[PDB]
């Protein structure tokens, strides 16, 4: 009573969502009030004024324009901040009372489907999390695609690799989750009532939304623990949404036994997309990744990130970018113009696409008959699949071309978007508003303008499937096309699958060193087999000793995404698992660190995983640190079994092949001729007994005498022994 | 142009063409590449901004001359200006010539009129000398051998042979001092140092296009009278840039609070030059210990004294700005408020530095008559030049004292609140610390630093030091090192009681090198340098040192150069060594003592004590770190297997 009838509608509004901010239209500013005005005033950085009190009690009030409001909601979401977003719904001069204003949207880090707020080379992902005493579930949507996935991981350890892989910008969790550690320090951190996360109510909504009587269609009827995460998600996007999701279509179950498992310290050391400094640099991603559109460089960073462990898929992609090869210079010009299918199509979806969108989506359906022409001379039965897969469409481009301006404005609220004719009144409506070069005539051109933007997105509603299919297929090939060109520019040669576990390789060359290398890489050649599992890796500093381990490992990544290899040939047998351990610095004390990575490599390692440890046994003491590298080795070539490339410092370590089978010494040697030394960056079998150091300690020359001493000492070090 | 750029052809030219000093051909090109100005050959930039990009290439090394006839020369060695100098860092200027005997350094601060002199014995001198002076600007001779010293070095100059002439440095020195002999300074017996001399003498007055005044006296820096530090000791004590290149976290960010930045240039020139001679270190702590009681007085009266030192070397140079005299005459004000509270203060070396700083009062008068239109201001401190000219050689004695009365005062304010304690000087060359604290990490850190006691002798000069790493084995050496070097600076001792012996050298060999001459190469240069340049005088600090990619090649080096350090060498040194096999020394080798940092482990939690005891942990904490996030039980069972083989081989 006392507020006035503008601020009790404000005040329910608010009181709907009071956790989270709110842009309440008025005029042309969306007005935040009281403590809204003061958060936004921190971090908008916008002045915070007063409302005048008309009422008495004083109102802080801040404002930023409609049209500016998208540069707010990046400043917010980079900060994880949620606002909820209000329109007036009805026209103000028929309304008496307040204006009905509604929540029309509720902007949270993971369901921004704006363009403005997505960088476009990075996927956007919104995750919900849930913890039983059997174990999590984990759920997570793509709604900037579609793409919808769940999981059930089965510890602690798993759900941080989960973490990092995913590293969804909004995470939702519930009251009662016991481990806060994994949830703490997450951006967009979202707490939730304990009802949503219900099985029955989540085996009704996902079988509401997809339309299927039973989940076994996607076979997650076996999975309870995940489908309740991702009813709380789906609830969770509707919520936020406010509207029907059609494009969310289907569920997938992300099996561990159907992907290679990277732990997520792995995926910092290998530098897949990010470096260790942070940079976009010296990134495996940046040297194989010269792709025309956006999408193909998202479904590659997916791919990278989800190596595939079936053959078939494998096969499938070699003999379809082999045959591909030959046309890529034909290829890749046409397939830029294609632009960001997936997202225009989930935001048409989402009846969010804008015209610039639609001239995009025009422009892509008249480059698919030209492809169309081009992939039938290729003989490839997946191109020919991928092909039929794409669609025509040309009924649609028809009426777009019709329906749409070929250049049309970023907004409609202007009009000037559909191509004259395509509705006789709308013509009719436009001669009025030409005659004068009639408010009420260009006011109904404009509606009519909107109505039948509406109608466009009805048109168009029912071939979505068929439209995400082309898009799938086109992000697809536009991979395949470039891997091709990277495969022929660097010299990439396909590497045969085999049935055992064991990596051989011919002239190998490490793929980021070589590019950005003015000096030429020493290609050296590697053999992993069940026998030649372990290597112990020995030399001098600046030789590279970490360099050769971690070609190894990005071929293995490689031949895993269905990529050639910079090599003359690889054969690769099937890996579950990639562990690579570097300790370089203190992050826990150093030592502390490196032991929990290890502890991890010593359970989780099975015969199928490839490890890399390295710079094992940085003990502080050297009795210490031999004491357990020489155990992990020993236990990694005894129970584990699985392929490693340790490089360590210790020349006691280079005893373990009389001691153990399967162990061999190799060693990157630097060449000494006369008084210079020289970096070979090249592989050689066992170790240089007397080190390179000896030899150093010549250059600049110490006092003979002591020199003299060493050689003394080294040889009654090595003669005890 | 062409005539005048034919007189300086190896260095840039300002030549004068209204505001914009138009630059030419190659000149045009190089200003294009670092002013970033746009190339068009010519380039030009305005007169009144010169300052701001004569600073840009100052940084580059990048020698100018000014034309307006060549006015000036401004090069590194020779910038005068404020603007161009950092407040607390000193800017030096140095020659260098070769002759087969050895070689001949002179160096000149320009900015206070020090005048220095030396010639070290070898090459791996030369660089020690070369990194502690850092010279901005290095002139040197076309038939210079040695160029790997020379090359990589900023404001690089080649010089003509004829400039290197004994005969002509031995009258031009004799000239500019007015000393018949240049025995009044004992530099007759070292002539190829006077030629580097000569060379840089006629360079400042080449530069400077002026008589040099202040530039009164010329000094031998003699090896026996001062500790030698070589260059990489430097890098890595951290003493005033530390190892990534900052100014943070240094022995200097801890030791200076000093009111005046004169104070933490002399500071670190005390700092990079510790004195050997007990009478002048008894002299300045009894000095410190009476200003203790008067420092909280002594502090804000000092802090509008202001940079009188590089002010009067700019006054003598005649380059003086109305600024700098207003700071002048405001020290002559603070003298007397000075003399009357160091005349209550009984001490002899008080009372001598009251004397020194003198009273000035009918200059402070005559400058307050003569300062509160440019050229008139312009003319005024020339005329003031004129007049303070006399005097100067008296006001650069008072600059003398009153920077070096700042440090005393400085040292007595840290003594104060950080309980620092004088050191007594011993005839023999041992160090015994009670209750010692690093100063650095006492005073980053917010959890109590735990103090341990150090004691090194004729018998004590060796100490192997082991434990955890992150557990300070690297601080507690630098503690006794920075503590060695604060005594030999005269200064308290953040400790409860230090005892010094004579150090002739401080010698460091950091660990965790790995920039590329590889890092081993580099690693065994300083160590070389080391067992050629050590005596029983030297302190070594050895840490991380055996770090050979091959264990077994590191072990046979460190084991080494350890026993050659303690069998002729005979210095003292603390050996901060990862391997455990250095553990088993006292027994082979004597003078050696086992000292280790134990991080405590009670229940499920490891506590870095941070501690000093005998002997070593046989079982890391390693083990015990195993525990935590532990691996498979059978794991760490293992590593004890290891690891009771391992000791028990041995
Ligand atoms: N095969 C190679 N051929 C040529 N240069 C190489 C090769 N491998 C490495 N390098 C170079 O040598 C450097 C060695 O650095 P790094 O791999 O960190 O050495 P280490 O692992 O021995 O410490 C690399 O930065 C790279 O420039
Ligand atoms: N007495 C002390 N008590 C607690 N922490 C300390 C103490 N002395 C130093 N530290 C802290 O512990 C750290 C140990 O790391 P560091 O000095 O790099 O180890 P190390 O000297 O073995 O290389 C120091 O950097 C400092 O922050």
């Amino acid at each position: 009573d006392a507020h006035t009838p503008m601020m009790q509608q404000y005040l329910r509004l608010k009181a709907q969502h009071p956790e989270i901010l709110l842009f309440y239209r008025m005029g042309d500013f969306y007005e935040l009030f009281y403590d809204d005005a003061k958060r936004a005033s921190q971090l908008l950085d916008i002045s915070l004024t007063k409302r005048g009190a008309s009422a008495g009690e004083p109102i802080p009030m801040a404002g930023i324009p409609y049209h500016a409001v998208e540069n707010y909601l990046a400043k917010l979401v980079n900060q994880g901040e949620s606002v909820a977003i209000c329109e007036q719904i009805g026209d103000p001069a028929t309304s008496k009372g307040p204006v009905e204003r509604k929540v029309v949207r509720i902007v949270t880090p993971g369901t921004i489907s704006d363009e403005a707020l997505l960088q476009e080379r990075q996927d956007n992902l919104l995750a919900a999390i849930w913890q039983d005493s059997k174990g999590f579930g984990y759920a997570t949507l793509d709604i900037s695609s579609g793409r919808f996935r769940l999981s059930e991981p089965a510890d602690r350890e798993t759900m941080a690799a989960e973490l990092q892989r995913t590293n969804p910008a909004e995470l939702l969790y519930a009251e009662d989750f016991a481990e806060m550690s994994l949830i703490e320090g997450r951006r967009g951190l979202r707490r939730r009532p304990l009802w949503e996360f219900e099985i029955d109510t989540a085996r009704q909504q996902l079988n509401l939304q997809f339309g299927t009587r039973d989940l076994v269609g996607f076979g997650v009827e076996n999975a309870p623990r995940g489908l309740c995460a991702a009813g709380c998600l789906l609830q969770y996007a509707k919520d936020t949404q406010r509207t029907t999701l059609p494009h969310i279509r289907s569920i997938t179950m992300e099996r561990e036994q159907d992907s290679i498992i990277m732990d997520a310290a792995t995926r910092r050391n290998l530098e897949i997309t990010q470096n260790l400094a942070g940079g976009a640099e010296n990134t495996l991603a940046s040297v194989l990744d010269c792709t025309v559109t956006p999408m193909g460089s998202r479904m590659l960073k997916r791919w990278l990130h989800m190596p595939v462990r079936d053959t078939r898929v494998l096969l499938e992609r070699q003999q379809t970018i082999g045959a591909l090869q030959d046309f890529t210079a034909g290829l890749q010009p046409v397939l830029r113009q294609v632009g960001d299918l997936e997202r225009i199509l989930a935001r048409l979806a989402l009846r969010t696409a804008r015209p610039r969108d639609l001239a995009r989506m025009r422009h892509a359906f008249q480059q698919l008959p030209e492809l169309r022409a081009q992939l039938e001379t290729v003989d490839s039965a997946p191109v020919q699949a991928l092909r039929e897969k794409m669609g025509e469409f040309a009924e649609l481009r028809d009426l777009l071309e019709r329906a749409i301006i070929d250049t049309p404005p970023v907004l409609v609220r202007d009009g000037g978007v559909i191509a004259s004719g395509y509705n006789e009144e709308l013509d009719e409506w436009r001669a009025l508003a030409d005659g004068a070069t009639v408010l009420t005539s260009k006011g109904k051109a404009l509606a009519l303008e909107k109505q039948l933007y509406e109608e466009l997105f009805d048109l168009l509603l029912p071939h979505l499937e068929a439209l995400q299919q082309s898009a799938s297929a086109l992000a697809e090939l536009d991979v395949l096309v470039n891997l091709a060109e990277r495969a022929y520019t660097l010299n990439y040669t396909c590497p045969t699958f085999i049935d055992k576990p064991g990596i051989r390789i011919t002239e190998g060359r490490h793929p980021v060193v070589e590019q950005v290398l003015n000096e030429p890489f020493i290609a050296n050649p590697l053999n992993l087999s069940p026998q030649r599992r372990m290597l112990i890796i020995t030399g001098p500093n600046m030789g590279g000793k970490s360099t050769y381990m971690r070609q190894t490992a990005l071929i293995a990544l490689m031949a895993y995404i269905g990529s050639y290899v910079p090599a003359q040939k690889v054969e690769i047998g099937p890996i579950d698992r990639i562990f690579t351990r570097v300790g370089a610095a203190d992050d826990r004390s150093t030592f502390m660190v490196e032991m929990t990575e290890t502890a991890n490599i010593l359970h989780n390692a099975t015969e199928y995983s490839l490890v890399l440890m390295d710079e094992i046994g940085r003990g502080t003491s050297t009795y210490d640190g031999l004491s357990l590298a020489w155990a992990c080795a020993e236990n990694l070539a005894n129970k584990i079994k699985a392929l490693t490339l340790f490089a360590t410092h210790y020349f006691e370590l280079t005893q373990l092949p009389e001691k153990m089978e399967g162990v061999a010494n190799v060693h990157l040697d630097a060449l000494e001729h006369g008084d210079t030394i020289a970096f070979m960056h090249s592989v050689q079998d066992g170790a240089a007994s007397k080190s390179y150091g000896l030899a150093v300690a010549a250059l600049a020359g110490v006092p003979k005498e002591v020199i003299k001493r060493a050689r003394q000492k080294l040889r009654e070090l090595e003669s005890i022994s």
